[PDB]
């Protein structure tokens, strides 16, 4: 019997479970599912419970209800190393053994060093530092009525203005109104900045897209400053340049949407990465090792139709998760390895809760119908790790 | 009847216990402390009545004058070892039963299997070894005016230039106008030579402090021999590497600091162990026994935050005590426990009794200033054990 370990439940390794636990069955091999919550996130909403736009339970699912406890031994600890050569993993709690390994320990932020906002910044990747967001900024708020002189209580810096930025401020926007009336704020002193290095917004989309969003977005408060980098980060907010001079923001909160990189871990155990994920080869593999599998975020993959990486998502990271599952049960059973064919559809950006922008099946959409699509979209996933018990259960 | 056993009187032990005793009330469990001798020693200046620069009295407390005998009950004994299947501690005279076992039984020398070292050097790491290194030291001192060839009466050697064997040579270099006055010895021939290894003194540390350190000690005598490794200690002195060349130096007194391990009981007794010591589980537990805490310098814990392990030193091992005394009052509660979280402040070299170097509050630090900073810090922990009935006491 052959031990599979898959590190995080996360897109890649829920799914990479599942698929498993459909195409085997008892006694064919060992599976323990390692994740250091009981839970598991779909990450792709965690912008709502962030702004308070949607409860965060809506945004995970116990992991236990989802799997057959006979097929899958589901262990809830954290990595703290890879040892390749022992083909150990080192938990905080034990060590776990394997034949197989599939890891999907997902992205770390990357603040490139830019001074203090690893520190002083929050980071939207998990259910705890949503939480912690949303009532950090509620606490501002609430602070207001009491010292409204402070009007940086009501500033909330949005570092990044690439797809999650742009949902973030769009679900921030939505809730404003609520926000203003539960604590007795004017809503004409809140500022939402949006602030982005790069020359544009969105920079790498449609711009037919970028303004439509820009002009929503705007018609509901939200400032952008393009072509303007963060110098550096503190408590009271953010310096950054403009025209060549440093002009300081004073904000209560500043979130970083602006970078991921591969988990450490994955490098600390010694893999060769770049920008902390692999390069991995056709089959999904690690270079050097012809039984451990990468998936998600920790996966580097360059696409052929350019010569630039395909970009650290869950749509990727799912099909990940099909392939390694289907191919760990032909090595199981003699049967034979399918190479990865990444189909990649369109995706839909949020815009607050009832608008979005995308491009599905080569053509642009907008409004309710691209809210629908997402939605739709983003119900598949839940269709495929829990059918329609769960579908039902986001109802 | 939960009987609490603590193994080792020590920072951790001593701090374990003395918490147990604020924390519970009569009779809620056994409380049964062990150690050698009725005394606990202040391990971390015992580098000063090792070189005659402090009575050690000064650097010892007796231990029942700091518990409350109702509370806990000290046994003057030798742990000889630990059947963990049995949950018996054997002693030199007799053996006891625990259900919950706190060992804080500190560390014993590392000399990496380095021919003689164990034999011919000395160790500063007991009020019994200081003594005799002292007394050693002055004997050597005597001998020298009857016979005034024997220069190797009067040379030092300190194996490791590490935070131990930096102190104690600048504790050295105080006292040698003092000793050469009470024996009649000419100062320009006393050879003190610091030998380390590695290929800079206090490997790892600023810069910054190393050079002024090696310009201080330099400028009282002290000689650095350094990428020199010991391949050897007699009763005569010590062989060392030149280039290639075995060089010996003649030396009635050699002192090794190069290197500590857990104590040898923990490995023997059949725990797991890196360098004698344990990797601790999250709060404080050996790695499969659920009642079994480890203190001091027993204890491995790896930093997170450099991926490297934290140093053996007192200041983690009292805030271990606190830890595990903390828990100790939840389990016994049927409470639960909160994880450990190293504080680690900065700490001071003394460099003779009246210069120092040193980080505290980001800033580096000398002389008097540093000098006197180091002083106070160790009375901290004097007041924390005995309040100010001790400060006093050591005044
Ligand atoms: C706000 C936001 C919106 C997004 N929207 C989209 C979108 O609309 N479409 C899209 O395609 N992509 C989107 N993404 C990107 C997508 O979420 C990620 O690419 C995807 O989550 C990668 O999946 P993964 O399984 O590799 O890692 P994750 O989903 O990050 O899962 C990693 C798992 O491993 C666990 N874990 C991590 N480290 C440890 C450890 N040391 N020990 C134990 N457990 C560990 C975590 O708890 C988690 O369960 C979005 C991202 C964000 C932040
Ligand atoms: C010269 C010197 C200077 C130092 N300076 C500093 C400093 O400035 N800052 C700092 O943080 N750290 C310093 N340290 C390190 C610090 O001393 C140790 O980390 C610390 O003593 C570890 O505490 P512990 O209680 O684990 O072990 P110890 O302090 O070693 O105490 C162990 C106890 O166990 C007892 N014992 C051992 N074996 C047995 C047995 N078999 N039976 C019964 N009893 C036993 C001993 O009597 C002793 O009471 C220094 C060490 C030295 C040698």
């Amino acid at each position: 019997k052959p031990s599979i370990v898959i590190l995080g439940a996360g897109y890649g390794g829920i799914v990479a479970a599942l698929g498993l636990q459909k195409r085997l069955n008892y006694n064919e091999a060992d599976i323990t599912l390692v994740n250091k919550n009981d839970y598991h996130y779909i990450t792709t909403e965690l912008h709502q419970p962030a702004a308070g736009t949607m409860h965060h339970d809506q945004a995970r699912v116990g992991i236990k209800e989802l799997i057959d406890e006979k097929k899958i031994k589901f262990v809830k600890d954290t990595v703290v190393a890879i040892d390749r050569e022992q083909q150990k993993v080192t938990l905080q709690n034990g060590e776990l053994h394997y034949d197989y390994l599939v890891v999907g320990l997902g992205s770390e932020p990357e603040t490139f060093g830019i001074e203090g906002l690893r520190e002083h910044a929050f980071s939207i990747n998990s259910i705890n530092s949503v939480r912690i967001i949303r009532q950090h900024i509620e606490y501002q708020f609430a602070k207001f009525a009491a010292e409204p002189e402070r009007t940086d209580y009501l500033t909330i810096v949005v570092g990044g203005a690439g797809f999650t930025g742009i949902e973030f401020v769009g679900e921030l926007a939505d809730r404003m109104p609520e926000l203003c009336a539960e604590y007795d704020v004017d809503p004409k002193l809140v500022r939402i900045i949006n602030v982005e290095a790069a020359p544009t917004v969105l920079p790498g989309f449609d711009p037919a897209l970028v303004n439509y969003a820009m002009d929503v977005l705007g018609g509901k408060g939200v400032e952008f400053k393009i072509g303007t980098p963060i110098k550096r980060c503190t408590p009271e907010g953010v310096v950054i340049e403009v025209d060549g001079e440093e002009e300081e923001i004073k904000a209560a909160t500043v979130v970083w949407t602006g970078g991921v990189r591969g988990n450490s871990i994955v490098e600390k155990s010694g893999f060769e990465t770049m920008r902390g994920r692999i390069k991995v080869d056709p089959y999904l593999r690690a270079p050097g090792h012809e039984n451990i599998f990468i998936v998600g975020d920790c996966a580097l993959i360059i696409n052929e139709e350019n010569n630039r990486p395909y970009p650290p998502t869950a749509q990727i990271a799912i099909q990940h998760g099909e392939n390694v599952a289907a191919n760990l049960a032909a090595l199981i059973r003699g049967g034979s390895m399918t190479p990865f064919k990444p189909h990649i559809r369109g995706t839909v950006a949020s815009l607050g809760r009832n608008d979005a922008i995308g491009i599905v099946g080569g053509r642009k959409v907008y409004g309710h119908a691209a809210s629908w699509l997402k939605k739709l979209i983003d119900m598949r996933y839940l269709y495929l790790i829990g059918g329609l018990s769960l579908v039902l259960k986001k109802g």
